[PDB]
């Protein structure tokens, strides 16, 4: 066939109950990951193929960068709480891969003081139940597939993404093809 299982996706052996439709995992230290984000906008190009309204959901993951990369993902779960994942997404990855400024818990909650969340706000935030919890939901969201890897596109916590299996010659080409392997998951 033209979409074929080891080829543009895989199939989980294990399909994970009532995940969300669209399911991405990131880290800020995950090269692809900028990539991702910077220069192929991958979630977006995902987006505009899909029907409207249909709920896409990106998390961070721990396994990269040890005590930072928890705080990563704790401030993740502040970007989330506070809705400001937009404000906040490019100034974390260039503080940790371009710039290389980020190498503590208080250069994070710089970027978003910069970026004009209230350091009250934040440091509520930071410390609150909420969050703990939307760390836990990102944890345990992850855990269902034992990733080991980013950046990874599970659909229907049935089908993970497989760009291994994809053209890269061509930037945009690769994105295509990414997204309209998700479209052909989702009406699957
Ligand atoms: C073609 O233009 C670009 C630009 C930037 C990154 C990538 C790229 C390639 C492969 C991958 C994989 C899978 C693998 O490791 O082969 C995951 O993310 C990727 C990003 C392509």
């Amino acid at each position: 066939a033209q979409y074929e299982d080891g080829k543009q996706y895989t199939t989980l052996e294990k399909p994970v109950a009532g995940a969300p439709q669209v399911l991405e995992f990131f880290s800020f230290f995950c090269p692809h990951c900028y990539q991702f984000e910077e220069v192929l906008h991958i979630s977006d190009n995902v987006k505009k193929k899909l029907p409207e309204g249909v709920k896409m959901t990106k998390y961070h993951v721990n396994f990269m960068g040890g005590d930072l990369g928890k705080d990563l993902t704790q401030a993740w779960a502040v970007a989330m709480a506070l809705g400001v994942e937009d404000k906040v997404t490019v100034p974390l990855f260039e503080g940790v891969q371009k710039t290389q400024t980020i190498r503590s818990a208080s250069d994070i909650r710089d970027v978003f003081i910069n970026a004009g969340i209230k350091g009250e706000e934040y440091d509520a935030a930071w410390n609150s139940f909420v969050v703990k919890s939307l760390v836990a939901q990102q944890e345990k969201a992850a855990a269902d597939v034992q990733l080991r890897g980013v950046p990874a596109m599970f659909v229907n916590g049935k089908y993970q993404l497989n760009p291994q299996g994809m053209d890269t010659s061509n930037m945009d080409v690769f994105v295509q093809q990414y997204a309209d392997t998700v479209k052909y998951l989702s009406e699957k």
